[PDB]
C-alpha cells in the first residue's frame, strides 16, 4: 500500500505554522511506519508536474493526499486529472480556508475528492493517512 | 481530558447509505476514545435550543467540541453564535461529502469559526478529529 | 390508510378565511373518512416536533401532507428528514407564496416532495387527500 | 357553469414519454370529471402562443374560470401572464411533473404571482383537483 | 411618407386590463394625426410573432420608419429585437404604462438598445408623439 | 400654464448633436409659446440647486420636465424631492440610454415620474411640453 | 398600568461572558433589572423574557398579539434567519420594536439583513443595552 | 435517409444587410447537393413560427430522423422548442452561423445546447455541411 | 455638553407628520435643555456642505446625530468624512428604511456609526440625544 | 497549408480518462486520424498535446508569427485561462475551438470559455469528429 | 505646459501619512518647475465645482490629473465630464484602493482614464505629472 | 547596489509584435532608467507560472522589491498572490494598457489587494515609473 503524498504551489515554503517542509516530510515518514503504509511525499509549483503525478497515481491505483494550493480554487485542469484517480482523494488544507477570504471557500477538487480536511494544520496530513490506512 | 461530540437534527437516524446507527457510533466514538486516553461524551438531539444549551455548557467548562450540526449547518446563525463563545477547540465533521451535492450545503456559518473541518471521510471523521485532539 | 396531515409554525394560529386550525382538524377528519382513510393532524411551532412526527411517518411508511409554514423556506434539516419518506408527500400553502415577497418562492420541500399545492386555500388539504386515495 | 382547460405546447404530445396518458384520454377523463361536479369543461390544446391569448380574451369576456398548463411557456412568457391578468373569474396553474424536481430554470412561472393557485407534480389528477376547487369556489 | 405602427400581444384589448380606448379608436387617432403631420400610417395588431416578424421584415424591406409597442414581447423575444436589428429606417418603443412603476421584470427590454428612442408611460398620447418626431426626421 | 424644464450637469455643455444650451432654451420658449403655456428653462451642476427648483415646483404645483444627467442613475435625494410633485413629471434623455452602457440603464427617476422619454433627441423636450398641453 | 414585552432570543442569556468586546459585561439579570426600574420610572410594567427555543419565543409573541401588549423584540440569530418568528410578529397590532446590542452593520455581512426589520415599527442597533431603555421610552410617548 | 434541417425566425432573410451574400433559396439549394453527394436526402424548412418549428420537430421525433437546427433568436429563449427537441432521440445538432460568443452576453446561453448531441457555432453556412458530415460519418 | 444634529437633503421639507424642521430644531433644543447639553441643529442640501460641518465636528471632537436622506445609501464621500470622527455618530432616519424599497437597505454610514435608529418618527433624535448624554 | 492542431492538459490521456463522456479512442490514434483526413483535403496537420500552459502559449506564439491555422483544445485550460485567449487573440489566421464532450449538458463551469469570443468558430459535442470537421472547414477557404 | 491637477472630497482633510494639502501643493509645483511645466493644484468638497474644473481643462485642452476621493466610485455625472477631455486624464488614489472595502474596486473614471495610479501615496502625483512632461 | 526585480509574465515576451517596443528594448530601457536613479534592475520574463513563483519567492527571501506584470495570471492565479504576499520589500503591479476600457474580467486583480500600489495605462513608462517610486522608498 502506496500513498501519494502530493503538495502544490508554494507548499515547499513551509516555515520559511512553523513547520518546514522537510519536517512535514519526516514526520509523514515516522507516521507512515507507524501505520504500515509507504508514504511518497513530493512538492511542485509546476501545475503540468502536478497533472503527471496524478496520471501515475491513477495508472497505478494508488491513493493521494492532495494539498493543491492555490491551484485548488482555480484549476479545471487539476480537477479532470484528479477525475481518473479510482483509489481514494484526500484534500487537504493547513489553514482553515473558510476564515480567510471569500475566494477560498470554493474548491474544484472537493466535489471529486473522497473526503476534505481543513485547518487541522500539518496533522491534516497525518490524519488523512490514517484514514487510508483503515481503509 | 474530556471531549464533547454533538450531533445535530436526523442524526439520530443513522442507519435506519448507510449502515452504522448511532448508538454504534456512540461505542466507536468511545471505545477510540478510551484508546487516546480521552473521554468521550456523545450527545444527540433534533432540537436546536438543546444543541445551543450544550454549547453553553462546552463554554463554561472550556471543553473541546465535535460537532455534527447536520442541516443546522447551514441554517443557523444562533448555533454559530453559540460556537463562537468556546474557547477550546472546535472542529465541524460531515459524514457525507458535503461538495459532491446540492449548492446549498457547500455554504456553512459553523466553518468560518471552527478550528477545522472533516468532510466525506464517512463515520471515521469523528475518530480523526478525536485523534487530532488528543494530540493538541 | 393512515394519512399524516402536519402543520407547522404559525398555523395553530389560524383564523386571527376565519377558519380555525380546530375547525381544520375536524374538516380534514371528516373529509377523509369519506374516502376511505383516517387523517391524523397534528400542529407544532416546535422544529423538532415536526421532524420527530416526519421520523415516525417515514419508519410507518405513511403518506404525509406538509404545511411546514415558515420552516419551507429555511429548514434544510426538514428537507432532509422528509427526504427520508418512501411514500408520497405533498406539500400545501393556504396562500399564493409567489403572489407575495420573492423569499417565498423558494422551497426546500418542493424538490424532495411528491407534489406541491398553493394558494387554493383550505381546500388544498382535502385536494391532497383525494390523490392519496387515489395513488397508488 | 363552464370552467375552461387550456393545455400549452407540447402537451398534445401527452402519452409519449414519462404518464402514459394520451390528451385525447384527458380530454375525457376532464369531461367526466366535470359533469359528475355538475360543471361543463372545453378542453382545447395548442402549441401556438397566439391561440392560447385567444382563448384567454374569450375566458375574460365571459368571466368564465381557466385551468392553465402553459408548458414550457410558463417560464417565458410575459403576453401570457398579461392576458391572464385580464380573468376576473379564478385561474388555476398546472403542472403535470413535479417542476421543482427538475432544473432550476423551471422553478419560476410567470403565471403563479397572478394565478389564483398552483398544484404540481400530482400528475393528471392535477387538473381534476383543480376542477373540484372551482365547483366549491 | 409611410410610418409603420405595430402593435404586439394583448393591444388588440386596450380598452380593458387598465383608460378605456379601443384600438379601432387608437387606428382612427393616430390616422387622423399622421394625416395633419403629411403622413401615412399603417397602424396593425397582432398576438402572434410570426406575424410582427413579418410586418418588421417588410418595414426593413420597404426602408420604412416603425413606431412599435411590442407588449410582453418587448422584454423577452430576441427574434423580434434580430428582426428590428435589420430596419435602417428609425424605430420608436412604445410603452402606454409607465414600465418602470410596476414589477422589475419590466425594467429590461431587448428593443431598446437597438431602438432609435423610446417612449414610456405617456399614454396612448406616446403614439402620436413619436409620430410628430419622425415628420422632421431621419 | 407654467412648465419647469429642469437641466442637470453637463447640460449647459450641449454643443461642445450641435445644438447649445441657449439655442435650446430659445427652442422650448418659442415651442410653449405656440401651445399657450409659458416655460422656465434653468440648468445646475450642482445637486442641491436642482432640489431647490424641484422644491419649488411642488410648492406651486407646476409640471417638471427633467434632465438630471448622470444624478439619474445615482441621487437618491432628487429622487425623494420629485416624490413631493404632484403635477406631471417627464424624464428627459437625449441620447438611447439603453445603446450605451449597462448602469445608465438604471434610472431612480423612472419609478416616480409620470413618462419617461429617451433618444429623441433635443426634439424630446418640445414633445414632453405636447404632452403637458394635453393634461 | 400598561405592559410592555422585552423577549430576547437565543443566545442573550449569556450575557456578560459572551463577545464582551461586541455585548459588553452587563449579566441578562442585570438586564431585567435595569429595563424594570427604567420602566417604572416611566409609568410602564415590562416583562422581560429569554430563551433559546424558537416555540418558545413564538409563544410569547402569540400572547402579546392576543393581549394586543407591545414588544421590544431581540431575536440574536433568529433574526438573519427565521421567516416563522417574522410571520408571528406580524400579528403584532401593538407596536414592535427590534433592538440590537452590537452595531450589526460594522460585522460580518449576512448580520445586515433582518426579516424582522420590514414588520418592525422602528429598529435600534448599536447603541448597548441602553437600546432596549430607549425603546421603552418610545412606547412611553406612543 | 432523411436529415431535417430546421431554420427558425429571420432566417428566411439570409442575405440581406451585408459578411453574408448566400440567400435562403440558396442555401436550401448548397445543403441538399451536399446532403446528396454524403447519400443523404436533406429536408430543409424555414419558418418565423414557433408552433410550426415545433410541429415540424414533433414529426422527426415521431418518425425518428435527425434534425439540424438554427433555432435563431429562440435558442436563448424558448423553453417549449427545447423540449419538444429533447423528444429527439436521433442526433440533433445546433447550428449558428455567426459566432454567437463574440456578440452579446445573453447569445451565450442556449436551452438547446444541453439536450442536443453537439453545437456548431460561427463557422458560417458551412456549419450546416459539417453537421450533415457528422451524420454521414456516423451511418 | 455640545452635539450636533445635522440633516441632510429633503429634509428642510418635513411638514411639507406634520412635524416641521422649525420645530425639530425646537423639540431637539428643548430636549437637550433638559439633559444638560446644547445642541447644534443644521440642515443643507448641498453634500459639500454637510462635509463642511462633519470636518468640523472632526476637529471640535463632537459628537453627531446624523439623517442624511438620500446620501445615505448613496454617498461614499460622507462615509469617509464620518469615518474622521473621534466622537460617537448616531445615524437616525424618520421612517422604517426597511419597510420600503429594497435600495434604502443599504447604508454607507451605518458600518462607521456607533449606532442606527430607525422608524421612531421624530423622536428618534431626541432618543440619539438621551444615549449621548449617558456617555 | 498547415494547420496546427494543439491539445492542453488532460488530453494526452483520452481513451482512459471517462470513457463514457471522451470516448475509447487514444491520442496517438487521433493523431494517425488527423492525419489522414488532412492528406485527402491537401493540407498539412501538425498534432501536438501538452499538459503545461506555457509550452501551449509557444505553440500558439509560433503560429502567430507563421500566420498558420490553428485547431484548439484547451482542455481545462478554456475555463480559466486569461493568458492562453491573450495568446490566441495574436492570431491572424482562423481558430477553431473544439470540445470533445458536450460541455452544455456537464457541470455549469464548463459553459464559459474565454478562447469562445475570440475564435473563428466553435464545434462543441461532436466527439473526435469535431477535429476533422475544423480541418474541413479550414480546407475549403485555405 | 499646464497640467490640472483636481482633488475632490475629503482631500482637503489630509494629515489630521502625515502630509497635508498644503505639502501636497507644494510638492507637485517643485515637481512641475523641474519637469518644465506648470500645474494648478485644486481642491473642492463641491462635485459641481469639480465638473467646473474639468469643464475648463475640456474648453482649454489640458491634461487632468484626477484624485476624485469617494465620488470615483458613485459619480456618473463627473465621468460625464471627463469624457469630454481631449487631453490626457490620470486618475490617482492615495492609498491601494484594492486592499479595502469590496465598493471602492469599483471606478467609474477608471475606463473613461488614459491610466491609472493608486497605492504609492502621493508620490503618485508626482509620478502622473512625470508620464505627461513626456506625452 | 540596490537591486529591484522586474518579472513580466505570460505574453509579454511578444511585445511589439499594438504597441512599438519589444520586450528585449523594454529590458534595455529599465536598466538604463535604473541606473540613473542609481539602482540595479534584473529585468525577466517567463509564460511558466512555476517560474515566476520561484523568482517572487527569491525576491521574498532576499528582501527586493518587485515590479510585476503578471500578465493573465493577474486575474487568474491566486497562487501568484499567496507567493506575492511573502514579499516584504515594496511590490508594484503593472499594466501597460489601460485594464479598465477593456472587457470586465480584467478589471478584476488577484494581486492589488496584495501590492504596494498598481500603475495601470500608462504604457511602457508604467514600469520606469514604477522604479521611481522605489528609487524614494528604499
Ligand atoms: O445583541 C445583538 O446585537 C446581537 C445578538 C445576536 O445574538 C446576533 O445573532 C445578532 O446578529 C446581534
Ligand atoms: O474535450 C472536451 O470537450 C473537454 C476536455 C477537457 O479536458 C475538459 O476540461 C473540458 O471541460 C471538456
Ligand atoms: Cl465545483
Ligand atoms: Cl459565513
Ligand atoms: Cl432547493
Ligand atoms: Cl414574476
Ligand atoms: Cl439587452
Ligand atoms: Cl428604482
Ligand atoms: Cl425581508
Ligand atoms: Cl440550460
Ligand atoms: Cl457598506
Ligand atoms: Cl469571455
Ligand atoms: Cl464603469
Ligand atoms: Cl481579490
Amino acid at each position: 500500500l502506496i500513498v501519494n503524498v502530493i503538495n502544490g504551489p508554494n507548499l515547499g515554503r513551509l516555515g520559511r505554522g512553523g513547520t518546514t517542509h522537510d519536517e512535514l516530510v519526516a514526520l509523514i515518514e515516522r507516521e507512515a511506519a507507524e501505520l504500515g503504509l509507504k508514504a511518497v511525499v513530493r512538492q511542485s509549483d509546476s501545475e503540468a508536474q502536478l497533472l503527471d503525478w496524478i496520471h501515475q497515481a491513477a495508472d497505478a491505483a494508488e491513493p493521494v493526499i492532495l494539498n493543491a494550493g492555490g491551484l485548488t480554487h482555480t484549476s479545471v485542469a487539476l480537477r479532470d486529472a484528479c477525475a481518473e484517480l479510482s483509489a481514494p482523494l484526500i484534500e487537504v488544507h493547513i489553514s482553515n480556508v473558510h476564515a480567510r477570504e471569500e475566494f477560498r471557500r470554493h474548491s474544484y477538487l472537493s466535489p471529486i475528492a473522497t473526503g476534505v480536511i481543513v485547518g487541522l494544520g500539518i496533522q491534516g496530513y497525518l490524519l488523512a493517512l490514517r484514514y487510508l490506512a483503515e481503509h
